[PDB]
């Protein structure tokens, strides 16, 4: 009869001050354990797992609540970190870290907009912390990509700051919240002004070092991401 998911989401207050979550691809939930555990606060990302009974008194009246009550719970907040508008160069970060993968999402709430991504790497150690740096250069010219027009390149780089234990994690994943709002807002005019209905991004990360591991010489990239530009 029900059914789970477990997708990201943002915690937020709707405009009557109902805590909220708004999962990636569904409804806007009212979870009443997330709305009062001081874990939280609005504007923080989590994977939150949750199922919907369709077919309660609470529910009865959802369309015009404009939320589904669900159970279910979430993960602890992910890290957040910041836009950056200062684009870097090839060369090395201190303790700087290879990556595998980085794809993401940007995700909307009542009154945020965050960018959801999954730093992937080929090896990490037990307790191992990484810190982030997004970047992308405002000034950059958006191109064509596996034949998607219009593509911007957003940077994802890391950070070793705790080493960790053993044993080895393989393909390990680290999702990060990042700041999304004055992306949006940038790339909306962007993308309006050409007669653009949407948005397409990628994120690029380093694959590879040179032989002394001073620069990045090779770059991986992500899925091509799109969000929505058009609002009510
Ligand atoms: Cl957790």
């Amino acid at each position: 009869n029900t059914q789970q998911l477990s997708s990201y989401a943002i915690v937020d207050y709707s405009s009557t001050m109902r805590t909220l979550i708004y999962p990636l691809g569904y409804y806007p939930l009212y979870v009443a354990t997330i709305a009062n555990d001081p874990t939280y606060r609005a504007g923080d990302c989590v994977l939150a797992n949750f199922t919907v009974d369709f077919d309660s008194a609470d529910n009865a009246n959802a369309s015009t609540n404009g939320f589904y009550v669900a159970t279910g719970a979430a993960s602890s907040p992910l890290a957040k970190y910041d836009l950056s508008y200062s684009p870097l160069d090839s060369m090395a970060l201190d303790n700087e870290l290879l990556l595998s993968g980085s794809e993401s999402a940007l995700l909307f709430s009542n009154n945020y907009k965050r960018i959801v991504v999954i730093p992937t790497f080929t090896s990490v150690l037990t307790d191992q912390k990484n810190t982030y740096i997004m970047s992308m250069d405002s000034n950059q010219e958006p191109e064509t990509v596996d034949g998607t027009d219009r593509v911007y390149t957003l940077c994802l780089r890391a950070q070793k700051r705790e080493e960790g234990k053993a044993p080895t994690i393989s393909n390990a994943m680290d999702p990060i919240a990042v700041e999304g709002g004055t992306l949006y807002s940038m790339l909306k005019g962007k993308e309006s002004a050409a007669g653009k209905k949407i948005v397409s991004y990628r994120v690029k990360y380093p694959l590879t070092f040179n032989a002394d591991s001073t620069k990045i010489a090779t770059w991986g990239y992500s899925k091509i991401s799109q969000f929505s530009i058009e609002e009510a």
